[PDB]
């Protein structure tokens, strides 16, 4: 007595609604996707027959004054069922439905005209709404979401945006005890799709019912941002999400350098091994105040005289790394430079890792030392994982926060 394709369609929907998380249609919610869904209060007599209807022909349709989720299934098929269907239709087409009740094309990814160079990130009201979202699906209450609490978030969307175990375990910051993604590491992944596939993350606050939320397009979730030259505009539309990348060569442990960025202790990643390649990492520092994520995708190179893709050398900031206690190191690096950043508009920045170790003479021509004061380059970093000091992470997004 109900298509199956509206059922789908109508349990997102429901899921959406239960802005409690407490599987349950409270009044209030109800009243107010009201106003969403018919620009019209809820009259108080209307609930009362709706809720008067369902309990007497649904068994545990109504829990504590509530309509529960077969209470709301059951409502629109009695809607359907007595040639009512605008009705539960509307309901439908405000949450991005269409005749053929799939979701809608435009719904999903509405029209922005991204100038080149410029970077997206989440507004304020995309943030808070991604928050209260973590809100909802954190049932235990230990500010986490758990692998189960995770699938349930998405359980309103055709797929997760990324997996759990390979992904935001593994490039955001967790939870030390559980292993989970903490509101922070929560926070981050969503930063760093927002900047790197903006299509996407629209895409996905429509299914988690963004639209219908915030009672306005997506548009409203995304910020914008470009570093201009000095303008007395009103809006301030200072950059806060840089991407750094890490070149240099294969076992130079920078690999675990960018992994340390998530971890409050970096001494451990010394003897375990990645048995995960994770493209980008995020975490957020502070600079001057206001708060800055950063991102660090490592770039390994094999070979010294193997070119670098444009799309491998365009960044923020390049953190050219080396490996201190290596003599066959430092070359790679002063190619890279020469060739890719030594005529560029990028800030970058030479570090030499292991510094735990015995710093050995380089076999090439140049040693680090001087290498940079040949380039007006800042002097090199010494980084080292047993040190644990989140210093360098600090620098780096400064340099891509400021000049030069
Ligand atoms: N002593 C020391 N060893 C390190 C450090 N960082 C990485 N390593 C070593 O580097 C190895 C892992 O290399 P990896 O980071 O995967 O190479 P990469 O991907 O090119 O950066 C491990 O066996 C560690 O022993 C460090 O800060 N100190
Ligand atoms: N569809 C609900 C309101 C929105 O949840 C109803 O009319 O009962
Ligand atoms: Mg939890
Ligand atoms: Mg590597
Ligand atoms: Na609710």
């Amino acid at each position: 007595e109900l298509t199956s394709a509206c059922k789908k369609s109508l349990v997102r929907i429901f899921k959406i609604c239960d802005i409690d998380g407490d599987n349950l249609l409270n009044d209030y919610e109800l009243n107010l996707f009201q106003r969403r869904c018919f620009n019209t209060p809820l009259q108080p007599q209307i609930l009362d027959e709706v809720k008067a209807v369902i309990q007497k022909n649904v068994p545990d349709g109504i829990y504590n004054d509530a309509v529960t989720l077969k209470g709301f299934l059951f409502l629109h098929c009695l809607f359907i069922q007595r040639g009512r269907n605008e009705t539960t239709w509307a309901v439908l087409r405000r949450f991005g439905y269409n005749d053929q009740l799939e979701m809608c094309q435009e719904y999903l990814r509405p029209p922005l005209k991204i100038p080149p160079g410029s970077s997206t990130e989440l507004s304020h009201r995309g943030q808070q709404f991604l928050i209260a979202v973590f809100e909802r699906y954190d049932r235990d209450g230990d500010g986490a979401l758990s692998p189960e609490e995770h699938k349930m978030l998405f359980s309103t969307c055709p797929a997760a945006p990324w997996s759990y175990s390979t992904d935001i375990r593994k490039s955001c910051p967790i939870n030390e005890t559980t292993g989970w993604v903490t509101l922070h590491g929560w926070l981050c992944r969503w930063t760093l799709m927002t900047l790197i596939d903006v299509v996407k993350t629209m895409e996905y606050l429509a299914y988690l019912g963004f639209n219908v939320h915030e009672n306005d397009s997506q548009l409203a979730a995304i910020h914008v941002t470009r570093e201009r030259r000095i303008d007395l505009a009103k809006r301030q539309s200072s950059r806060s999400v840089y991407k750094c990348h890490v070149i240099g060569p294969k076992g130079s442990g920078k690999t675990g350098m960018c992994r340390g960025f998530l971890v409050e202790d970096m001494h451990k990643l010394i003897g375990k091994e990645f048995k995960t390649n994770v493209v980008n990492c995020i975490n957020s520092v502070q600079v001057y105040g206001q708060e800055k994520h950063l991102i660090l995708r490592d770039i390994d190179v094999r070979h010294a005289l193997d070119p670098l893709q444009p799309q491998e050398v365009n960044c923020d900031v390049a953190c050219l790394v080396y490996d201190s206690s290596n003599p066959r190191s430092f070359e790679y690096v002063a190619r890279i430079y020469i060739k890719y950043y030594a005529e560029s508009k990028i800030p970058v920045m030479i570090v030499g890792t292991k510094c735990d170790m015995d710093e050995r003479r380089q076999d090439y021509l140049m040693q680090p030392s001087e290498f940079c004061d040949k380039y007006k380059l800042l002097p090199p970093h010494l980084f080292s994982l047993k040190t644990n000091k989140k210093e360098l992470y600090t620098k780096l997004a400064t340099m891509a926060a400021f000049p030069h």
